[PDB]
């Protein structure tokens, strides 16, 4: 019931909906975690599938935790909630997993995009310059880096051929 | 609804209590990752109190890797189930945060402990020792270890003497 | 007719079970080095399927001269019988071989479970041990690896497509 | 009269028998302490035999100073005894030690094996697993090792012939 | 029921023939695995006998490898048998297991000299080549290296002289 | 019953006091054994103290083999007896232990100037200058170093302050 020594110009919503995007992050660090096991399995064997998803994994979970050390540095608290089992799940296909994954991208950056326009309205100039140095050109880049993926995988031939998905595999994810 | 290839030796009460293992390994990161973050407040400022619960936190999503891997290779399929908020919370000082890490690792090694007398009343010989050589030392080790922080912070004054705990943050964990 | 002075621990039952053990791993090198050959053919002449059967048929050598090591460390005496020739021959196809090696290693998995309940039945840890530490984790291993293999096969379009055995054969064995 | 905070499935008989195996690790250090420096006697002078003994003398002080350290880590308390002299004595020849020398380790061995039944017997895996990994494998590798070394004085015309003793001292001890 | 592309020169009783030397290439392996473990017994312990018997062993299964290499540049099929247990045994002395090589490495020799007629009954040079280039000249040095082995056993004293077979070990064999 | 060869100026009285500094130097090493592991305990946790005493257990156990060295090199002949447990025990604090271990080495200290002027009475130079030379200075050094150790813990204010023992842990033991 005591201000923070550090808060300055840091908006009592821009904290809460900090609090939402580190859940988000944690979600999406879930998500690719289930997907990157499913292409571990022995009947679906893709190892470059699973390792791509295992790293872009560790890659939301660093983005969680830089969001953290964010809330702290503006002088928020950290609110944590559940982190949600994944909700695409029914994995099928290296080619539907990709396009779960770039349905996901596309709504974290809606959140993010969001979170920007609410630090705006709050003129809270370092929060924005934060969501665009280091969440803004990062999403933007993976969602076009998984467009070229689906857009590949439709054009060998995938979900139906399996040699189309072996091959982008060893290729593309190798 | 058909078997999987690889499956043999392996109950389906293994491949439930593997899933269940799976899940609080990762509840088990997130309570670290939180615990991590409350050194990092500018309020409590014990960098190094933050940087050994992170990498706990790390080492935590490793072990449960680990474990979904373990359930590909037997041909058990992985479910998950959300990942609750952590449940010791307001963390209080650095005393009472290794307390809270004291009593989770003692939880999670009894799970441990129940899912080997699980192993050992199914013959499993292949999961017993993958939870002896992956699992068991571990955690005999994290848990005196969190005994010995408890201990050297007690005798040192804390949680009373923020000296003890600023003290111990240079000398043991730097 | 008199004992090892080594001797400690040791059933004869135990001592008869490691002797069948041995000759088994003896008939799976067997097995691969045919195997290999095979694709060796010039009617076949798939190179990458022979370097990874001859490799497999060395390493299962290495097991069985571990296993008679074990034998005279423990004071038994090695009982040898003749290696039979490979019983699943006539080997078709790449996914035929891999599938019969699939089986092969199931058995001998079967074995050693049936060696793992002997050695407990009679409280052997030093045997129980040697079976967890240098056999189990490597059966699992092995038999995870050949269901990936006969997944990516068949979903390729094996063994109907030449060209699923010759791309395999240079993007996963090379 | 209170519990250590880091113990968990650790049973009051499994703590006394890591006591008594304590003991006897270093009563046989001091065994084969005697031994070595009978050889270095001036009416014996097998240099190689003394260089032996004291090698095995270290290592068992060794194996007695990690299971005090495995007491500390299961939160029990190490009881010491005195450590008696080395009952064998009277060492006579190179032969007579070395067979005195596989009694010992025929006897330490026997002991690890009532201590593994008596953890199998709590449902202690960590302690089992303990003594399987550091204990008897070493074990079953010292009594092949010492048997080996019986064989070749005897078949060599040992205790009768020293240039027997003298000869196996260069060539397997050197 | 159909030729080979590549068959040219290569008779169908020089095809047999060769498939009968990889029987006995094999055979050759197995006996000398069996001889190397006789001398790693505790009650044997000549672990330079042991080491020069496995690499004995190693070597005659490349040497049944090549062979089946041959047939397939040939355009053969191989046919393979079981491959015998040890028809020597009862191995009782370094001398006598290498008195039992010696007889074994004659026995080979005699075979490949009926496979070199027999080729050149069939006027089939490139066979004579390969027999004359991979295998004549190592079964001509094999065999006096063997003869050697056993005439220095002979004049040292052995069988009787345990002391002889020990100090072969260590100066020829080491 | 016969005298040793190399014996000359070695009295009978020499010899037995020889054996009993053996006998002293192994309790020395037994007791600084039972100190370290006292340090080691989750309740106590003070690695560096820990460390100190069991490399002055590993500097006994080098005292003691080098007196039976000079045994040996005299002509005398070693005689054993059992190695008491440690007798100050009921270790209290890092200030209690370090005060025992002070002790400890001045009763050392009082048996080896009885061991000198034994040998000054016995006109035994060489045994006087080996006392001189290998243990009255290490002595004399050792009683140094546990003084100021005893010194600074009292003047930090042990054994009541836990902060002393565990700042002294760090930068004098460290
Ligand atoms: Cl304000
Ligand atoms: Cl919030
Ligand atoms: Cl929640
Ligand atoms: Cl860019
Ligand atoms: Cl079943
Ligand atoms: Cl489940
Ligand atoms: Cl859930
Ligand atoms: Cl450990
Ligand atoms: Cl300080
Ligand atoms: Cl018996
Ligand atoms: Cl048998
Ligand atoms: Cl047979
Ligand atoms: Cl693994
Ligand atoms: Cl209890
Ligand atoms: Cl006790
Ligand atoms: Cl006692
Ligand atoms: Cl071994
Ligand atoms: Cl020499
Ligand atoms: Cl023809
Ligand atoms: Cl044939
Ligand atoms: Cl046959
Ligand atoms: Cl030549
Ligand atoms: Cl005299
Ligand atoms: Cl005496
Ligand atoms: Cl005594
Ligand atoms: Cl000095
Ligand atoms: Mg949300
Ligand atoms: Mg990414
Ligand atoms: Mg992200
Ligand atoms: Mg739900
Ligand atoms: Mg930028
Ligand atoms: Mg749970
Ligand atoms: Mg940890
Ligand atoms: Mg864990
Ligand atoms: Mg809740
Ligand atoms: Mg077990
Ligand atoms: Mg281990
Ligand atoms: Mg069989
Ligand atoms: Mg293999
Ligand atoms: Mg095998
Ligand atoms: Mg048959
Ligand atoms: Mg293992
Ligand atoms: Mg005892
Ligand atoms: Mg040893
Ligand atoms: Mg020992
Ligand atoms: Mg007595
Ligand atoms: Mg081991
Ligand atoms: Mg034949
Ligand atoms: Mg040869
Ligand atoms: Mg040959
Ligand atoms: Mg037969
Ligand atoms: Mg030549
Ligand atoms: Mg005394
Ligand atoms: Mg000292
Ligand atoms: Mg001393
Ligand atoms: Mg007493
Ligand atoms: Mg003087
Ligand atoms: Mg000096």
């Amino acid at each position: 019931a005591s201000t923070s020594q550090v808060r300055q110009n840091y908006h009592q919503d821009s904290e809460a909906a900090i609090n939402r995007q580190i859940n988000l992050e944690l979600y999406a660090s879930y998500v690719y975690l289930s997907m990157s096991y499913y292409f571990d399995r022995d009947d679906v064997a893709l190892k470059n599938f699973a390792k791509y998803f295992l790293h872009q994994s560790h890659e939301e979970r660093e983005h969680a935790e830089k969001l953290m050390k964010l809330q702290n540095q503006r002088g928020g608290r950290i609110f944590l909630q559940d982190i949600k089992k994944p909700d695409c799940d029914d994995w099928e296909s290296g080619l539907n997993a990709m396009e779960c994954a770039l349905h996901l991208e596309k709504n974290v950056n809606q959140s993010l995009l969001e979170l920007h326009k609410l630090a705006t309205d709050k003129n809270d100039p370092h929060l924005c310059d934060f969501i665009e140095t280091h969440y803004l050109n990062e999403q933007v880049k993976a969602i076009k880096e998984l467009g070229d993926h689906v857009t590949n995988l439709r054009k060998m031939g995938a979900p139906e051929s399996g040699l189309a998905e072996y091959l982008f595999d060893k290729h593309t994810l190798g």
